[PDB]
């Protein structure tokens, strides 16, 4: 069902962040982490703190498809465990966000060509710089546009909120 799921995303904050690689973004669905440049890092710790839940949606740069979706657990922290990111120099990323995957699913570019994102000029939802803001409305249809992930289970993340 998706009911959970749109409650998890009620009144959230979604991001785009675009990756140049596969390799960062398998890393991150492994350990359930996100670090970004400090332009980014800098929203993303105001959008943490001012909704209940704010979205991160990943896409590989030239694969034609997001590669799903997760939900800052975190504000950005310093000095964990080296994450070993393959880069386009490690000081120049921020601090470290937990990030909880809500879908690990794919879903490419010519499912979501019929959603805009007002916060980019009404440009296709795909189209953004890293870090671009989502709109609620077009922000919540594209994550309902993914294939359901049955191996999440959002009861854990709901208790987080
Ligand atoms: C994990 C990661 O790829 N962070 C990053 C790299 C380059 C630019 N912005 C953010």
């Amino acid at each position: 069902g998706t009911s959970k799921l749109k409650y998890v995303l009620q009144d959230a904050r979604f991001f785009l962040i675009k990756s140049n690689n596969h390799e960062n973004v398998s890393l991150a669905k492994a350990k359930g982490v996100w670090s970004t440049l400090p332009v980014n890092e800098k929203k993303l710790n105001l959008a943490f703190r001012s909704a209940r839940s704010v979205i991160l949606i990943f896409s590989v740069r030239e694969s034609g498809k997001f590669q799903g979706f997760a939900r800052l657990s975190s504000e950005s922290h310093h000095g964990g465990s080296p994450i070993h990111w393959v880069l386009p120099s490690a000081k120049m990323l921020g601090g470290v966000f937990k990030i909880d995957w809500i879908c690990r699913r794919e879903l490419p570019f010519t499912k979501s060509a019929h959603l805009t994102n007002p916060w980019n000029e009404h440009k296709p939802v795909k189209i953004g710089r890293d870090g671009q803001e989502i709109e609620l409305e077009c922000g919540t249809q594209l994550c309902l546009l993914f294939p359901p992930d049955e191996s999440i289970d959002l009861y854990q993340v709901i208790h987080k909120m």
